[PDB]
């Protein structure tokens, strides 16, 4: 089984190719990390294993979830130090995902009820809907376009999280740039709509993206900085004319910054649609034969899909998600090929701290 095959994530050595995919569950009450969240991990944490936390806030305005957890003040920080350390005493390697959402928030999410940031004026339509603390679905407000100052205060928001992340103990972070969020707000022609110097051409588009990729690398060094992006996904309103090539721009510009910081990035993390299986495939083949290091695939995957795209050298790591809400020890299970158990999405993103969360059985 390939997936069981050691691989070498830059200063990391994993002992199989089976990643917890950053999910957002909203147990993290008022934004500070639970202990319910330090057992959800250390269910799933395996010797040599890695894991991507949930979307963590870098900012008070970057939240569009109820009970997302922050990394941007000293109490959560000192929260999070109990959660990774339960995870490393099992020898798994663990990032932090660093989430800003842009326009795709609400003002019950904002500070003093506040419009939230993005790239353009314009609010994701009425096709999509926020789902509300109270756990009815909300209507996005228009979003306020933010000047190039403010562009940069958020980068320094994502730098200054970063380094709270390695205080907190962290092995690195991911920078959340995928899913219409703010990142890819300033990605997506179908969004940005701006006519300054971060607006139009590929290069300008990509510039967030670079700067805030670069703001990282200098402060916590590459190999410990992940990326993840989805040229070819189209949630909330975040469509390109041209997937391939604004992904292979990015491409670009992440292997300039690793030549120019003399180092790799831990890794690029691409999720892909399942609408169509050649097409997608392809587009996913041709981004990480374009980028210069590790590929982590998501989206779909299976035993068999995961087993097939390490084998056939068109990733090499996997992520999964859903499956690893209802199967903790999801890695056990795929090396013993034992039959994978149900996820029940009505508590995907409930406040209980057991239920649906951490009371599925491991194998008998
Ligand atoms: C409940 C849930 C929450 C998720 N939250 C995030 C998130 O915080 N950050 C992110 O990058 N992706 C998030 N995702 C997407 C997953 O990381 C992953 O790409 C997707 O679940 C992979 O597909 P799979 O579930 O078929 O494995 C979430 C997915 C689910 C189902």
């Amino acid at each position: 089984n390939p997936l069981f095959s050691p691989y070498k994530m830059g200063k990391f050595n994993l002992s199989h190719r089976v990643v917890l995919a950053p999910m957002t569950r909203c147990r993290a009450l008022n934004n500070i990390p639970q202990a319910a969240l330090g057992e959800y991990y250390e269910q799933r944490a395996t010797a040599g294993g890695f894991l991507i936390t949930e979307g963590t806030m870098i900012s008070p305005t970057s939240a569009g979830f109820p009970h997302v957890p922050g990394i941007f003040t000293k109490e959560q920080v000192r929260e999070w130090k109990k959660i990774v350390d339960v995870v490393h005493a099992k020898g798994a390697v663990i990032f932090c995902q660093l989430w800003h959402v842009g326009r795709a928030s609400h003002e019950v999410y904002q500070p003093a009820g506040a419009a939230p940031i993005s790239s353009t004026e314009k609010p994701i339509s009425n096709r999509w809907r926020i789902l509300m603390p109270d756990g009815t679905h909300g209507i996005y407000p228009k979003p306020r376009a933010i000047g190039t100052y403010e562009i940069s205060q958020v980068v320094e928001d994502y730098r200054r999280s970063a380094l709270n992340a390695i205080e907190a103990g962290f092995d690195g972070i991911e920078i959340h740039g995928a899913h219409g969020y703010l990142i890819d707000q300033f990605l997506k022609d179908g969004i940005n709509d701006r006519t300054d110097e971060y607006g139009g051409s590929l290069a300008n588009r990509c510039k967030f993206i670079t700067q805030v990729v670069q703001a990282v690398v200098s402060a916590i060094g590459a190999d410990r900085v992940g990326v993840r992006v989805s040229p070819a996904i189209d949630h909330l309103d975040a469509m390109d004319s041209n997937p391939l090539s604004l992904g292979l721009a990015v491409v670009e510009r992440l292997n300039k910054i690793q030549l120019h910081s003399g180092s790799k990035l831990a890794y690029l993390h691409v999720t892909q649609p399942r609408s169509s299986e050649e097409e997608e495939a392809r587009l996913m083949r041709t981004l990480r034969n374009a980028y210069q290091g590790t590929f982590i695939c998501s989206g779909g995957y299976t035993r068999e899909l995961g087993i097939e795209a390490v084998a056939q050298g068109d990733a090499d790591l996997v992520s999964y998600g859903r499956l690893f809400i209802s199967n903790p020890d999801l890695v056990m299970r795929i090396k013993l090929n034992a039959p994978l158990n149900k996820y029940n999405r009505k508590t995907f993103y409930t406040q209980d701290p057991v239920v649906g969360y951490t009371d599925y059985p491991f194998l008998q």
